[PDB]
């Protein structure tokens, strides 16, 4: 049978690719083939940032209200379409249904909070400051924005960028990501539905060679990166010196600390479920767990609720975590347990040699708890990304607030605690911002900004509420002072102000 | 006899500098050595970084209600003071008793700002995110701030620093410049006799001994510069290489675009006094007249209006622009304008060679024009900060708005004409942030913020306005999930917390 | 007799009233009998306003994302039906085609507006009132509205009304002018098939009566009113009798002054289609010429731009102007160009005895320009709504504005000029709250509100916008006055509160 | 026998009157003279309205950040100054010491809330929605403003006048209460003392002369008042007919309906601290009473309750209710009950002969709480303006509502129930805004707006809060459309696009 391979958006519909460099989609759970990505040579990324320059002064041209009726409507197509999403996410990625369908909720908050961006996208104004002086502000288009997409959401992260850089009156050309890029299609493809213009969203495969040509013409205003460090430092400097605008979301490591007055039962299942949860793919997981004085005599009752967790693909009912992306990733995160293991840290439960019935040639990864670990390993100096759960074993809530503050990778961080002047301390006490009571993952609603410190998060604006209108508009102030002279047409004007 | 030195403000008193290396500080106008300010050693900075750590809890506990009164009394002992604040900057930098007071205005105006408010605090709270989940966002302080002043305005650049973060509960240990320190001494004084806790303002001098101990000291973070490119760079990146945030605002050099349906006598009074206004040294000066259409032909009137122009001491009454800040900057100043009868220009008139009756070893700089430059000399591609005035010549507008959006030291622009149609296509084809129409200094409000350029500013935060109180202060959202669920102590809660 | 007659929408359905006051339509092209519109009995009125107030508690407790979908169908379907609401437009009242697609096109900008009320149905929340004490604030439904439709634009006003009054959760009774019911009933069609509840839109018609009826049933709580000012004070008192709040903004005759160093062609153009654009039938029409200095000569032109508009009826390709609805303001017309000539002043064009081809019995007055008008004529004070333009002729702008502000009625007003500052010191010194540079038309778009004056505007506010939520709403205040003392099942609020 | 006569305000500086007609102040405790109202004449009453136009211009001109410094400083200063105003007002107004503090801290908070009002007095500047097309709004202040205050509140009322007025850039003309002029005059002795120029706010004393005065002036463009049902209403007319925007809050006779579904611990308490409390003629107290239930049950409760509170001076601690504002009010009271208790409302608790020990010259009043209320009687509809709680017996729930809509003076309520569900239903067809569900006093926040439903109340806009700049304020609207075709000389423009 033929593998259905996937069609650029070059235009105003999907056009089939002319390169001959192939992409193969291994399915996470079977790693079947069930699709190609092309590799489009530096003349189809060229033609589609050419395209992308005769939509840009027709939607720029357009009403803040016009641009945003799109989105509303689009909203809705995705709403009565989210099973559809939610099975290409499922099938190219390994995360459950579940969970499949909450990224693509996720995605959808967004769109709800860049309709009402006709609020913030007006400008400022005040009269009479000084003789015959008025000020006035304005915002205008950037012009044609970027943006690159992980593996991790294919569906989240490409409605993160591109909605409110197309209702701020800009154009994208986006790059999905290499191994899961069906979601883009659709939502592309709902987009159009949704009474959107052509030429205003170009996608663009690739693996290494697109993120070059992002940072290589010079027509390019905007870059949205979500990637891990790796990429992050490169993309940001590659973008710098060809004089464009860059944010990026690095992968970040949260800690948690966990307290004698907490409930243990709740917390131990917030646990083990944010850790291992959606084989711990995310942006922002607590694989980090610190047990502070007392707490760490529940280690047994956590691996033993880690125990029932169901490894299993994410189109079978019951199940709470997938497979991994790539089978290269297990063979990562199976070498860091065996540096884990090498140093003398004691792995309670394990899940390298786990073989999930009727899915046997997969990436599936178990749980795996690590505990009396030293902060000198790379088991906790390097990302992890998957079901790998490392606790450490200190004594007050300082010597965790001194280990939480010097970790390089961070968005955020959890406290589980039932005392409120404890809590408030921890709180006041750290560096990262998105600190958690007994919450698991503080997750960047799409109302609030995002608070990524030093090295988990890149550039400095970022891709909603006040600062996504500073990222992909720009602001134009004009002092304009019109003497009084002119109020009747027999006097010039032969003075000047003061200061 | 003997020179009056500059002392140190470390711990709550002015205490004398124990070094042995001084930098004598002269008289511009009569090159005289009027005081000595010491190079403040190691052991004087660490006592005042513990200093200004010794206040931060307290100065960070206490509310903004009680913070924002000690500006409101410092903005009226400043107001009390402005005649002798005024007269030290005409004696250490040579500007006219008519320019220092409007420094000292424009500096109290933004201290007006920094106490009125009132909602960039704490923070607001927006809860609904979930049943019964808030997201209650905190706004908290950074620490030991730091800043470095240039010699271009010693009383604004310093309330421009200081002001904005003592008041969102930080501290600050201000650097002033190296040539007039004596207006800053004045400056703090009336803040500690405000009703200013000891230990929220400290104060070190030196050249480069110091720049390197506040950028290398882990303990700031956060640093402000305001200069020229090869210092800010240098800081720039020896602050963000440590892990502080750091803001550097660098020189600009505007363009003034001049119509023939301009007024005459207005437009020539509005461009002799931001060209050779306060001897040239400002940040946003018009140091280049592109004369279009048959403007051309008002440049002998500019020349006669640049000639009628008073060149003496500040002190004297009448004089309208006064000597250079150090020897060293006439030489550079004449360098540049001998270099454009070098490359073939036309110098119509000639300021290197003056004679003040009264003050001949001062560095005074007459009015100079330099007529015939085209956009490859070195008068086009260098500050001179000082008064050189290069016009060009066009005959259409689509020339002047590309030799304007061809120039990097450029932030702001200018154009001067009667008509209502040309300066909005003027403002829309032009790339700046501060465009001012009839407008000599579009310099922005302290409500506004000093929108900076690609080269003339490196950052995203401003120093003043809205921005500048985002920059002094961080961000932290706190997900609490804890609520009224035992309010009704039956059973505990065993059920997940969901949306 | 076979013409249709119109059917009314009690309930949800086209059902037809039991009288004999059958009002006929004539066709204001040929005068010819084109349907009958009934007059409602007191039986029918019941029973719409009994259908009104059952489907109002199932449309108060509706969501209001419901609401805006719906609203998005019903513009995506006026959308589509376009060419039948031109029609109906262009055959009831007689406007060109092009007329009307601009005033579908208006409709669809107040509809999409109204869509965008995510943001606007809640209310303001401050919290922290005092210890514990917080307050939730939202705007409720008020009840049952009412409209009442011109005959200046039959699908502009409905539009306007009813689809913003019940886009936030209200019944909407809707009277339309007994001139121009055509396009209400294809409205509110098109608003039944987008899935609106039958019973939340009513059309009761009449000519006195049913006006009467709507402002003395109790249960109809708001109205809204456009037209002349005889007929909306009437309402107006007669709502203040039982305590009704009207909006009864009629119409404005703006006042348009010109400058010598204006466009002649733009601005000799823009009066043509201004003053005799929908048969000078329009609600901000610029029916008035106050050229100043030496635009004098620019009267010929004028009066040769006037003649160039191509006298037809409504669907002749090319036809610029149309007829008149009724006859009563042909003769009124005629009337009035009769008074201008007795006057003193001298008509420069003749538009009164006209004939057209084929279409010599309908109401057909061409273009008027009737100059030497002074500010003490009938021309100059009346309610003409007819294609005339009284040109008053001054020497000096100050002398044009003190025209301008010595005007009873009349909120808008324009300006054509190629200054800078001679459409700036304009605005401020006369007493408007719109003011137009190079346009005639000063409305603002939905976004903002339509300014009155005395006789104008009135009741509570002006019109549609962020203000109709308000108009179309009532504010609920709702404290919360659960404390801490019984959290913890603890003893009752025995503890004297004080401040 | 020469007591200290009070001064009046004009020019700045305290001057005193000359007209032969005075008028005293007495001491509500024993009937003491204080001081002499200065009535003046047209002498200096029209110099206030030129003295006032001369700081206009000079307040206008002054940015909104540099006016609210002084009412930032005003509000230290009050905080300074609470006790010295309570004096004042406990010996003038005659209420106890607590309710002089609470009306000046409120005022307090007011001018508080007034100081947020830089970013609002600003308008909106739209960018281009058309090619060459703009449109931006501004905010001008009118002119000299004034506002009358009643004998209810010296210290609350005047709070919301000058304050949100001058802010704007306005001009107040105040004039108080003719009972207590003594708290108004130090309040601006305070407010000149914290910044304001002298001229930016006059205050005149008289009589119904002044306020004529007020109304026929033809230089005012702004009324402020509060007062009864007749005063309101006259002054709104003869503002409407002189062309004034009038904002008068009138007399306002609420509800105190109670549920028996409550603790009865504090309501009781809070019925007879609402009505009674120092002359609780407040424009939210709880004056009549619906007994629903076992609420009728505790019609000799409420009798204990009020006599568990004791009647008292206001000087001296430990007192509830305070000294009547004059003998004559006092007789008129007692007139008014005696009319109920003749037609039948019976008395329970008799209030009309406390005489309190010492105080036999003073005004005393005490609980009088009428029992046997029927919806017919004269004293329940009528406004009453004393101690009087008119408790009536009904035993409805849905009627309730109609109860309290017979109730003109829809101004205040109380919802006395510990479930939900009937406060919401109560709420959802009220009149009332302001719903008192277990609140003493529904007093809504300085950012809200307090007005009256129909009765209480006569005028469109509303008070203060955000909408505090819609009244002092005029909306300028401009749409200019700046042709590109025009910004080179060589390029005439002839070219217009008609729609």
């Amino acid at each position: 049978s033929s593998v259905p391979t996937v069609k650029l958006f070059i235009g105003g519909k999907f056009v089939e690719s002319k390169s001959d460099k192939w992409i193969d989609i291994h399915n996470p759970a079977t790693n079947e083939v069930i699709g190609r990505v092309p590799q489009a040579t530096k003349a189809e990324m060229d033609a589609a940032i050419a395209s992308c320059k005769r939509a840009f002064p027709a939607w720029a041209d357009t009403s803040v209200l016009s641009r945003q009726q799109v989105l509303l409507r689009y909203q809705q197509l995705i709403k009565e379409n989210l099973k559809e999403i939610a099975k290409l996410i499922t099938l190219e990625q390994g995360k459950t249904l579940a969970d499949a369908e909450g990224d693509v909720f996720r995605g959808l908050q967004v769109v709800e909070h860049a309709c009402s961006v006709t609020s913030l996208m007006m400008g400022e104004t005040m009269p009479s400051i000084t003789k015959d002086m008025d000020l006035y502000s304005y915002r205008l288009p950037l012009g044609v924005c970027a943006g690159i997409a992980p593996f991790n959401f294919p569906a989240m992260i490409p409605l993160w960028m591109f909605p409110m850089a197309m209702v701020c009156g800009n154009t994208f050309l986006m790059k999905p990501s290499e191994r899961v890029p069906g979601a883009t299609m659709l939502l592309a493809k709902l987009l159009q539905d949704s009474g959107a213009p052509d030429g205003t969203l170009n996608i663009i495969h690739g693996q290494h060679e697109a993120v070059n040509f992002i940072c290589d013409h010079p027509d390019i205003k905007a870059i949205s990166f979500v990637g891990y460090n790796k990429a992050g430092e490169y993309i940001f400097e590659r973008g710098s010196r060809h004089g464009k605008r860059v944010q990026a979301n690095m992968g970040a490591k949260n800690h948690g600390v966990v307290m004698p007055d907490a409930n243990k039962e709740n917390t131990l299942n917030q646990l083990v479920g944010a850790a291992f949860g959606a084989a711990g793919q995310r942006c922002m997981a607590l694989s980090t767990a610190v047990l502070v004085g007392e707490a760490k005599k529940w280690l047994p009752e956590l691996v033993e609720h880690a125990k029932n967790l169901r490894v299993n693909a994410g189109d079978q009912p019951g199940a709470d975590l997938g497979p991994l992306i790539t089978p290269q990733a297990k063979e990562r995160v199976c070498n860091l347990i065996d540096s884990g293991t090498k140093e003398g840290a004691s792995i309670l439960l394990d899940g390298r040699k786990i073989k999930v019935k009727g899915y046997e040639n997969g990436n599936f990864v178990g749980p795996t708890i690590i505990s009396n670990v030293k902060p000198n390993m790379t088991c906790y100096k390097e990302e992890i990304f998957g079901p790998v759960l490392v606790v450490l074993e200190t004594e007050t809530l300082d010597e965790a607030i001194q280990i939480v503050n010097n970790n390089p990778y961070g968005n955020g961080t959890a406290i589980f605690t039932t005392n409120g002047a404890t809590a408030r301390k921890y709180a006041h006490l750290v560096d990262v911002g998105q600190v958690g009571v007994n919450v698991p993952i503080p997750v960047p609603l799409p109302m609030f900004s995002f608070t990524g410190s030093r090295s988990s998060f890149r550039g400095d604006t970022n891709f909603y509420g006040k600062q996504g209108i500073q990222f992909y508009t720009q602001l134009k102030t004009i002092t304009s002072q019109w003497k009084e002279e002119d109020a009747t047409l027999s006097s010039p004007a032969v003075v000047m102000p003061t200061m």
